[PDB]
């Protein structure tokens, strides 16, 4: 048998699927896993034949968060002010979009990976929630769904089911159990068929405007050409 | 019809895009007329609230693609009016969009520039310029995330998908949904309600709610407090 | 006009002016500011609940007190007109709304981290009708809380929002049966007080601090939690 890969990459034309695959650890992200995720997305960003990525977990779950059991071992999550975030790709500003395909649980650092993605496609039976946040949760959640609901989720740490996630704008799509990956890959293929430069420029302006005045944001938008 | 018509009823001014063959697409002259209409509104102390709407059962299909490369083409410059006309203006008084049929691409951007959106039950909104490969350069990428949050904004912006009135209302994009053919009337009723309120105070509150975007809590609170001077 | 009740690590701050329907005048605002100063500084208090007695929350600033010694204090420095509305507390506050939370009263509810609302409660910018400006953070906080579109609706029109609509738009975080807002908020406060405190508080402060900041600067600040 071959050695275990905690992150598998599959490509189908211009769509790259990045898969967390740690059955025993319920897709928890340790140091080597985070490094592999960061490398997978670095490779995606630089590859001009890849248009859209999908981030998913195997084994019927997305990601249980940072690998607690690895704390104090050589496999521990790397926590530094510089370089990659503890979960891996969570500080990256990619030039192209990523869709999260969520089955089972997307919790703690796992939720943060989902917030980092552009869109979230969620199974009807999936659960999201906070359950410190140092992979962008406190930054992204209020921007994504508004301060009021963000502060609810952040303070309480409560579970959010798919119906509520959809109602509040956290889940962009809700699909039947087991279908998140397929549905996200199709949506990624649909996006890959659109005029790319224009879509990518519009995405980057919608990201860049956060924290800017109307005047400055409009200026940056106009550079789309 | 001239491409933009202006009708007034006391302190409510209705600005009407009226280009039947072009489905109310906005070309260069049309954009210039919209900019002038709103300049005149902003400066007129007898006008309190404006309504932006489209004739012919639709709102605005976006920038006039067919006019590209002609004398009537949209004017695209870093300075001055935006391509769609009024899309860069910071008016001192509010504007209500009254949407029938389509408000798509640059037409959606005009609707996002308005303070409020009143939408017919059958109306359709969306970033249809996604499919044509024309960029959002009249504020859509700036205003949509602020209006309805980053998550839903990025959905609409990336996919370019159609949003019907029920979904627009559910996500906060449509502020009111009314029966087909009633958007203009309902917007004009709402505009008249707003015109009856104490004006200075409402206008100061509106300007602070706009200005706070991109500011820290402290700086935004400071700006807000200056409303006491108004 | 302000009563403070404590139950372990949960402090309840109560506006209590029956004749004035819990309107906040100068002395009341000063008492609210002091209550929250004391809460912030008290290491044995984890979570606060802000609520009103007499079946209502707060009708706003006390208009009838204008021009009297009891008038709201309106200054660019120091406490806001409503009292605690400019404070950046180190710990969370839950609003427990019965009856009306309108005008400055709505602004106090927006200043809180969460809002628990009775099924028959009413919220709105009723100062629109009176011509009194929002100067206790409403224009700042409402668009952040629920998005610009719905904020501008409520701000321009001054219309009433019932509990169901408040819940649908993300203004009310919980809706409970009439008469239960205070109890439900105190339960929720106790739940929060049982969680690991340093972590919850740091996450809260980062989610507040990021407003107005670029992604990069906000991420930098967040990382200082660890
Ligand atoms: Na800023």
């Amino acid at each position: 048998s071959m050695v275990s890969e905690p992150v598998r990459i599959e490509r189908n034309g211009p769509v790259t699927t990045v898969i967390i695959d740690r059955p025993e650890a319920r897709n928890a992200v340790n140091g080597p896993t985070a490094a592999a995720l960061f490398a997978a997305f670095e490779e995606f960003d630089a590859d001009d034949t890849a248009s859209v990525a999908v981030l998913t977990g195997a084994n019927g779950t997305f990601c249980a968060g940072a690998d607690l059991k690895a704390f104090g071992t050589p496999e521990a999550n790397q926590v530094h002010r510089e370089g990659p975030g503890p979960m891996g790709p969570s500080r990256m500003d990619l030039s192209k979009p990523v869709i999260a395909a969520i089955s089972g649980y997307a919790v703690a650092g796992g939720l943060e990976l989902a917030l980092w993605c552009d869109l979230r496609v969620v199974d009807e039976d999936a659960t999201m929630g906070v359950f410190p946040l140092i992979d962008g949760g406190t930054v992204r959640l209020p921007r994504l769904i508004g301060h009021s609901r963000a502060m609810d989720l952040i303070l309480t740490g409560r579970a959010v089911d798919a119906a509520e996630a959809y109602a509040i704008g956290l889940a962009n799509r809700v699909v039947p159990t087991g279908q998140a990956r397929q549905a996200a890959e199709e949506l990624a293929a649909d996006l890959a068929r659109l005029p790319q430069q224009c879509m990518r420029a519009d995405r980057l302006s919608a990201l860049h405007q956060w924290g800017e005045s109307e005047n400055a944001a409009m200026d940056f938008e106009f550079a789309s050409i």
